[PDB]
């Protein structure tokens, strides 16, 4: 991948709805970089408070806007968060923003053990389409796409058409 300018992707939408499960497939059949938000900012202890309601660390956003931005400069991130806001817009080429069905999204949250004040603000989190909506308003509506993520099929699917698209992207941008 040596001088080539790659295409930096954001994966957003609520917990549950397969944005980790999605990057890393992508990751392993284009070589771009997967980057998991959540777990750079536990390896890298980027966090600055505590949530009293949610119980869980605060992410310290402005450090974790530091500690990835070189890398995102450079190009070639797969980048997952429940989050976008925060993000410099510079950063992506393309934000997807992955959808699941209330029922379905519940049965999973439900399997990893999150308690009833967790499931409920997740699944409103959903029902409210708090995540399209952060992003867009983050980012420009013609780079902002849903994808449906209920089925395997689906992530089939996803992975084939991002891949798709990172290959024009890359022919595109590498004349
Ligand atoms: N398109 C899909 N179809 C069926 N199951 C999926 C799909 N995408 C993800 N999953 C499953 O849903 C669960 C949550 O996926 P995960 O990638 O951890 O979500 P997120 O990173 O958005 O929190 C996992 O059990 C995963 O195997």
């Amino acid at each position: 991948p040596e001088f080539m300018l790659l295409p930096n992707i954001l994966l957003t939408g609520t917990p549950g709805v397969g944005k980790t499960t999605l990057g890393k497939e992508l990751a392993s059949k284009s070589g771009l970089k997967y980057i998991n938000v959540g777990d750079l900012a536990r390896e890298e202890q980027l966090y600055d408070g505590y949530d009293e309601e949610y119980d869980c660390p605060i992410l310290d956003e402005d450090r974790v806007v530091d500690e990835l931005d070189n890398q995102m400069r450079e190009g070639g991130v797969i980048v997952d968060y429940h989050g976008c806001d925060f993000f410099p817009e510079r950063w992506f080429h393309i934000v997807f923003v992955l959808r699941t069905d209330t029922n379905v999204l519940y049965e999973r949250l439900e399997t990893r053990g999150y308690n009833e004040k967790k499931l409920t603000d997740n699944i409103q989190c959903e029902i409210f389409q708090v995540l399209y909506e952060e992003a867009t308003a983050s980012y420009k509506e013609e780079i902002v796409h849903q994808l449906p993520s209920n089925k395997p099929e689906e992530l089939e699917n996803n992975v084939d058409q991002i891949l798709k698209w990172i290959e024009q992207w890359i022919k595109d941008h590498n004349s």
